[PDB]
C-alpha cells in the first residue's frame, strides 16, 4: 500500500498469538510493545527516546505480522506508551519512504 | 526520493540558516529540534515519548528546508536527543510509506 501522513500510520499486528495495533515508525531503531508475555529467552535493555530511558525485555527470533506480512526479528518489551514498529522489521516487509 | 530503512533516514535540514541533520520520523506528531534560536514568539508544549514528557518552545510558521524540499510551519525547540522531522512537515514535502 501507499500510507499518507495526515494520520498516524497505524496498522494492525499479530505477536505472540494477539492482536494489537501498532505505529509503522521510521525514527524507531527497534521494535517495542507494550508489556506482554512471550515465549523463549529474554535479556534485559535500557532503550531511550525523548524524556529519557526505559528498561525493557529484548527477546529475539519473534514473528510479527506486520499488516498481513510476516517478519521476524528482535523485539522490546516494556512500559513504552504506544506500540511501536522500528526499522529492524519494517525493512522485513519491504518498506521505503518516498518523496 | 525513495529511501529504505537498513539505516536511520537522515537527511539535511537547514533552519535559520543552519544546516542540520535531522530524522525523517514518521512516528512523531510533530518536528522537534535540539536548542537552537528562533525568531518571533513561541507558546508552551509539552510532547511526550518513550521515556516520558519534555517541555518544549513552540515556533509556529517557521521556514525550514528538509532534504532540498520547502517546508514552512510549527517546529518544537527542547531537549530532545535528535533533530526528528514529524508528520506535520513530512505532509509538507509530500512524504508517504509504502510497501
Ligand atoms: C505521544 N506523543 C509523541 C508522538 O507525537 C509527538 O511527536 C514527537 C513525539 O513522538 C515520539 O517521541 N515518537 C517516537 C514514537 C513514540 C510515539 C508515541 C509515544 C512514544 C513514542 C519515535 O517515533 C521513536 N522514538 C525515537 C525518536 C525520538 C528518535 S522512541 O519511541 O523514543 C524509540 C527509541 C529507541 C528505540 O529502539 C532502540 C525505539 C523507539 C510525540
Ligand atoms: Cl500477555
Ligand atoms: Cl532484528
Ligand atoms: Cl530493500
Ligand atoms: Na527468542
Ligand atoms: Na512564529
Amino acid at each position: 500500500p501507499q500510507i499518507t501522513l495526515w494520520k498516524r500510520p497505524l496498522v494492525t499486528i499479530k505477536i505472540g498469538g494477539q492482536l494489537k495495533e501498532a505505529l509503522l515508525d521510521t525514527g524507531a531503531d527497534d521494535t517495542v510493545i507494550e508489556e506482554m508475555s512471550l515465549p523463549g529467552r529474554w535479556k534485559p535493555k535500557m532503550i531511550g527516546g525523548i524524556g529519557g530511558f526505559i528498561k525493557v525485555r529484548q527477546y529475539d527470533q519473534i514473528i510479527i505480522e506486520i499488516a498481513g506480512h510476516k517478519a521476524i526479528g528482535t523485539v522490546l518489551v516494556g512500559p513504552t506508551p504506544v506500540n511501536i514498529i522500528g526499522r529492524n522489521l519494517l525493512t522485513q516487509i519491504g518498506a521505503t519512504l518516498n518523496f
